[PDB]
């Protein structure tokens, strides 16, 4: 067009060979100021090999590499005689923090073992945990992003107590590298655990459920004690595991934030009787390690109640239902398995079973209440811990 | 056995080959540079090509204050670089008052970095440290305001030793400038830390016990060589640090004025006996890596005195008595502990434990007396060097 000022040609502009052939200049001298930086430290480390340090003329490791190899050999197989070795021998320091800085550098540790040493009741151990967690950098990072640090530097314990303890910590850190985000510690504590559950819902093939962001949203109202927290976030925080799982170290598959299941479910299920074999339909609802079922969906009582602890599962097939499984204690052949149910005239007795066989409406729904039964059983002081957390999480109006 | 922290050698240097390498080394980073200048130059020429000059461009350089800023920039990176820089380049005279004046004047200047270089033993550092000092007036100022005006210059270093010379030039020159206000220079420097200490204990919020005017006199009995300060000096001394902190230049809040900490301690506790194995309620004090106990809080005898040296402390189960820790000699099993006490009929003699088993009132009070303990046991160099100069002050020679 007939105008003025207008290239009206690519997304860049003319350039000039001589200002090109400077800038290539100006790469050149770059890479030969690396190469003599490169030589400085080569010039360096020939100095160090020339100066006297102790040890002995043949070595095919060194006193201080040699020394700390097998300190931290001790460690993997005892933390707390790996960590006395080290210090006795004057490879680390006494204080907490210095104990910390080893367990977060990790070099050839186990993380499992981290975990474990970290997860302890001590008060060495609380302190040490405490400069672990000092040492992530969680400041302007959203939770996920913290999460995802903290959670390659350690394997998570087994023990519910120890669990506990270092989301505390993590928690506690997060909300005071970040101020004002969260209301509470309980808060950033149950959030983080809904983000370990996403991941395992999302990634996990065993979940068929795969929640949507508003679903996600919704999950989570009231947990800022009693409010709600900006959509934004949350949705933040849902794209960043939905687009890239956790990252777990040493990695046998069997890790928390894989196989962290909802052990709750409700739906119909036929169940056969106890000492009288009739099938019957009722409401199940799945809630508290305890199988509760209902004649109607109305009913304010439970028709009876079976607690699955000490209990597992056994697919069978039966003569006329589908899709049958049964509970039953493999601890105690032939005896009757605790529980409680109505008779018809309201009476509240013992439940008469040796096994409960119950018979699911579809392949599919029989897979989903196995898998919510085995995770509720499987996992069940873990989940009390979460749910004796919620508690306090939910503020009393 | 044990080896020795800093080792003695004879000078030997079979590294001629290593040597030879290193000359080598550095004979092609020199190369390396004058190919770079090279570069710099084809760059210049390249630039003068490009550019037409139909008149001069009008944007001011000034190569002077670029050396300066150069210098300045060197200097909070490397204090003795920066000062060699400035040198070269014409900035700086190379006398040790040369080098004091500008770190004295200090423009641009980190002063955490000039408390580094002050404190160096090298011999050119001593040298300035004394003409930085000189260039302080602390005439007519009494020993807090003349430590005001010392603590703005530059921020003291972590280093005992470093501390140690510096406080030991100023309390020179303190004196020199107020002749008579102190029998010794030992005297000057110890109530220098007793400010220091004062002005720790009234304003960092972790002391919980805030001494009066009265402690403040009280604690510096016998500062004088023996004899007494002026108790009007002691109350200014204490009222100003009261009315205002020491102010700290580049304050992080982690200065050591503001975290000088008092470790020594006091309190009841149960103590069991040597030959006769009854427990006796006792006054312990600690100070001076020994622990002293006594009959009553107001005597000036003990009823005995521990030395801590070669001593450990175990956490140990008692059949009777809670909250239970032993003092014992790590390094010779069983045998008895070096200590004095008294007899009923007014004799001293040596104590008669292997063990000292003491009882605390709770777990936590265990566990603070046995922290104090093994911090005393472990040492602290400063505190060990104030200690030597507070038992050199003394009355006749
Ligand atoms: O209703 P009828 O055909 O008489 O049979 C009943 C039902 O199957 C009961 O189920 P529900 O309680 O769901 O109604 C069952 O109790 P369980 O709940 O213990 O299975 C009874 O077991 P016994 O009471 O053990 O016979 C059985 O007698
Ligand atoms: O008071 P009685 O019951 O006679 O028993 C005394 C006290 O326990 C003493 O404690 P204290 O000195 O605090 O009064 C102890 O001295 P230690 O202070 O050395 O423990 C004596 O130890 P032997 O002297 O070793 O028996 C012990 O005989």
């Amino acid at each position: 067009m007939g105008h003025h000022h207008h290239h009206h040609g690519s997304p860049e502009d003319l350039s000039l060979e001589e200002r090109e052939e400077l800038l290539d200049i100006r790469r050149r001298k770059k890479e030969l100021i690396d190469d003599i930086e490169r030589l400085k430290y080569e010039i360096a480390e020939v100095m160090t090999e020339i100066d006297n340090l102790t040890s002995v003329e043949e070595s095919k490791y060194t006193q201080r590499n040699a020394q700390i190899a097998m300190g931290r050999k001790k460690f993997n197989m005892d933390p707390k005689k790996g960590i006395q070795f080290l210090i006795e021998n004057d490879l680390l320091q006494s204080s907490p923090e210095d104990v910390a800085q080893f367990l977060y550098k990790g070099e050839g540790l186990n993380k499992t073992v981290i975990g474990d040493y970290l997860g302890e009741r001590d008060d060495f151990n609380i302190k040490v945990l405490q400069a672990f967690v000092e040492l992530h950098e969680f400041a302007d990072l959203n939770l996920v992003q913290a999460l995802r640090q903290f959670l390659w530097s350690f394997r998570l314990p087994g023990e519910a107590q120890k669990i506990d303890r270092m989301m505390e910590a993590f928690a506690s850190r997060y909300c005071l590298c970040n101020p004002g985000v969260f209301q509470s510690t309980d808060t950033c504590y149950v959030l983080s655990f809904a983000i370990i559950m996403l991941n395992t819902s999302l990634h996990n093939h065993n979940v068929r459920d795969k929640p949507t962001a508003e679903r996600f949203i919704t999950m989570n109202r009231g947990i800022n004690e009693g409010g709600d927290l900006p959509e934004e976030l949350l949705r933040n925080l849902y794209e960043s595991i939905k687009n890239e799982p956790f990252k777990i170290p040493e990695d046998d598959g069997n890790d928390l934030t894989y196989t962290f299941f909802n052990p709750d479910r409700e739906g119909w299920l036929l169940k056969l009787g106890g000492r009288v074999k009739t099938w019957k339909r009722r409401w199940f609802i799945l809630t508290d390690n305890c199988l509760y079922y209902f004649e109607y969906t109305t009913d304010k009582e439970p028709r009876g109640i079976i607690p699955l602890e000490n209990l597992s599962i056994r697919e069978v097939e039966d003569p006329r239902k589908p899709n049958c499984f049964e509970l039953y204690n493999p601890s105690h052949k032939g005896q009757v398995i605790k529980a409680c149910k109505t008779e018809a005239d309201g009476r509240v007795v013992e439940g008469n079973h040796v096994v409960y066989r119950i018979s699911a409406p579809s392949p599919e729904e029989k897979e989903e209440w196995m898998k919510s039964i085995k995770a509720s059983i499987s996992r069940d002081p873990f989940y009390d811990m979460l749910a004796t957390r919620k508690r306090r999480i939910a503020n009393k109006k």
